[PDB]
DNA sequence: GCGACACATAAAC
DNA sequence: AGTTTATGTGTCGC
């Protein structure tokens, strides 16, 4: 009934089917790791500024809720939470080093003012978009949003143990334990140190994010998780890695920028999920009609 | 098949 | 040690 993984930290995942089997909501049964996730492609290549030398980039995330692995399909719930959770590297380049550097775009010559990721989901076979949504801790009494773009600045990704400890943190305290693992405070740099035109200084706010962690996420509501045949859709979850650059023939979103203006997410890379099934509100989709 | 509201139960503190 | 929080899911009414 339970069949279980060790993940790469020692904890487990345990993966069951929902349709046989009702886990309690807060069980740690209900943490597991996803689907593994695989490279689309490579888009605009980056460079320093002075150097010339090619930024060698590499989106690392990970599912950490909502996804079991039955009968070699990857299986979510369309009524239940799912997490993801992203960082990126930088091969070649230090952090330190990193921030206090600036860099351009190859397309002619696009100044990076930051480094951001989003997150899609999309028909896997058709490649049609489908939208996602978020809620609060408050869930039906706090708001539901969509996912935004999320400036990031290069981190390894926290073992599964650490987003799952963090998930639901409010004491003061135990938030200063996790800090560091997931800003950095530009305000508490050493000013100095930084030249104008640093990749640090063109980040939209003080507080900068070290992992995008998408949690409380679903697929909208109105989905249709079957086609016409009665068969599965087959879903995939994208993590895409852009710069953002100032507006005034390459793949790029526009971006509502912080000054007013509107500016453009180039894509740098993207990686995708395997296919997924989702399950509907269907009562055969729960172990109550057994 | 979906929005809303309800109940239940382990985590969080 | 008890209370509140967070979240899977049961149920109702259209």
């Amino acid at each position: 009934v339970i069949l279980t993984q060790l993940n790469e930290d020692g904890t487990t995942s345990n993966y069951f089917d929902k349709r046989k089997l009702k886990i309690a909501p807060r069980s740690t049964l209900q943490f597991k790791v996803g689907p593994p996730f695989e490279l689309v492609r490579d888009y605009c290549p980056v460079v320093e500024s002075h150097t010339g030398r090619t930024l060698d980039l590499r989106i690392i995330p990970r599912i950490d809720r909502g996804f079991d692995h039955i009968d070699e399909e990857w299986v979510g719930y369309k009524r239940n939470y799912f997490t993801l959770v992203s960082t990126f590297e930088t091969a070649n380049c230090d952090l330190d080093t990193f921030l206090k550097s600036s860099f351009d775009l190859l397309v002619g010559r696009l100044r990076v003012q930051y480094f951001a990721i989003k997150i899609k989901a999309k028909n896997d076979d058709d490649d049609t978009e489908i939208n996602l949504v978020q809620h609060t801790a408050k869930r039906d009494k706090g708001p539901q949003f969509c996912p935004s773009v999320c400036p990031l600045v290069p981190s390894p990704l926290p073992k599964h143990q650490t987003i799952r400890e963090a998930s639901n943190v409010r004491n003061i305290t135990k938030m200063k334990k996790y800090d560091s693992t997931f800003y950095l405070h530009r305000d508490h740099v050493n000013y100095e140190e930084y030249g104008v035109d640093s990749l640090l200084f063109s980040y939209p706010e003080d507080s900068i994010q070290k992992v995008a962690r998408y949690e409380r996420v679903q697929f909208a509501s109105s989905i249709s998780v079957k086609k016409p045949s009665q068969q599965n859709k087959h879903f995939s979850l994208h993590v895409i890695l852009g710069a953002v650059v100032d507006p005034d023939g390459i793949p790029y979103d526009e971006l509502a920028l912080k000054n007013g203006s509107k500016g453009m997410f180039v894509y740098l890379q993207e990686m995708k999920t395997p296919p997924l099934i989702i399950r509907g509100r269907s009562p055969s989709n729960y172990a109550s009609s057994q």
